[PDB]
């Protein structure tokens, strides 16, 4: 192994896959391509990988519309790399225990780096009190859509330039952790 | 250990890790960014590292984000670096005192520079009456709104070009050691 | 010791500290910056100090503001650096005789060149006669209004332009001994 050229280290958590291959993983965008770049200057292609919390979960994601289509998820966090975890639609998932189990051990085939993946059924009833939350919290009234498998929160009010942004804030956050698959969000001027 | 370029060290408290690392504690951004080019300058990486009271802070709720999301705070106080205070929301936090014992060994395990931390539940009632207290010293009447978690104190009054910069610097006063997690803030222009 | 450039000494109160360090009382602030400035010249840092009324006492009105938030307090006078006076908020400070000694070294530890703090219960009515008796001097009828944990003096009046100056003088004056920590002022033209 190594088949490693990411020195200076920083930014750069380097773990070992069970494929035999090294999967750098990279704090972000500009470093994914520095440490690519670098390893093929180097002639480390193939064994040496560069990867990022955004690409391996859109990777994981394109595979799962494949073999587990029905799958009502969130997202895959990295944020401990070696152990990603996998929220999971409490209510709209119907996988049994040891189904859930094959599904973790299918991206630990996906993520020869991770060590196990953490699958968690994550409350359906808090994924829509973290967005009604957000919301009040920024004084902002929503009239509740239903669109198909969720929600859609339609924020009420005629905005200022920086309450819009305030929204925007808002909006990414919870599609940051959560995404756009339950509770998504639209802005409509009233009152 | 050293790994320490800070001299002159004034406006730099240094506190050794718990990881065997140094942890140069800068008064402000421009000390901070002068010892962390001097160390860079002079090959003290990795285990000289140069902190502040706002990084610090934003890097524990981040990790708090993650880990107890539903902790009800304040912010974390820096005035003593080695025995950093963190104001909890007294009513809105349900945790015990163990499960806050951890959450001192937790933060411990974010700040190798501290020895201990100090977690106090801060009175909600305190929190709000300091932010009543601070406008009606101002004759600054306001209605109290009411969003998720917390309170608005909305600032009535037309108010002259020095008055608005009075209740700025009242609010960023509460904004300093509560932080806007209770009690927010708006002016409208009344009477 | 010394570690003392002042000579000329005229105008520089040099007092020993408890921590082994020279405090050189200035008379001000250019006096402060011009022994500063010498002794940084002449090595003389860490252990040579320079001090002065108004810079020693908004320090320790910043560590009470950490230590003891609710102490009800006018200004700490240094007519006496050696021994500073302490004034404290008679009716609205609920403190005990011995909490008051402590709060006293309290300050004896932020002030080493002091050899004790007088800390003494001024009375919130001479505080509040001091202002009513100087503006009925220069006949300055006021309206009392009352604003959290003390009362504010509207000078009512079409003022002159020197009759103003007058009273921005006895304002400042009750600024200097009492503080505007009790009795505030403002002025609204009338009759």
């Amino acid at each position: 192994l190594d088949s490693l050229l990411g020195q200076e280290k920083e930014r750069f958590q380097v773990l070992p896959g069970r494929d035999k291959m090294l999967y750098v993983a990279a704090q972000n965008e500009r470093d994914t391509l520095w440490a690519r770049q670098v390893l093929a200057r180097g002639d480390y292609d193939k064994n040496a990988r560069v990867i990022n919390e955004n690409e391996e979960n859109k990777r994981i994601s394109i595979w799962l519309d494949t073999y587990y289509p029905q799958l009502a998820y969130y997202r895959i966090h990295f944020d401990e790399p070696r152990k990603p975890v996998f929220w999971l639609s409490r209510q709209r998932n119907t996988m049994s225990k040891k189904e859930l189990e094959v599904l973790s051990q299918k991206l630990r085939a996906l993520m020869p780096y991770a060590d196990s993946v953490n699958i968690t059924l994550m409350d359906d009833v808090t994924a829509a009190g973290q967005a009604e939350a957000g919301l009040k919290q920024q004084a902002l009234p929503y009239s509740r859509r239903n669109h198909k498998g969720g929600v859609t929160f339609v924020i009420q009010g005629a905005l200022d330039d920086v309450e819009i942004l305030r929204a925007r804030q808002f909006v990414d956050s919870y599609y940051r952790t959560w995404g756009g698959r339950y509770v998504q969000f639209a802005i409509e001027l009233k009152d």
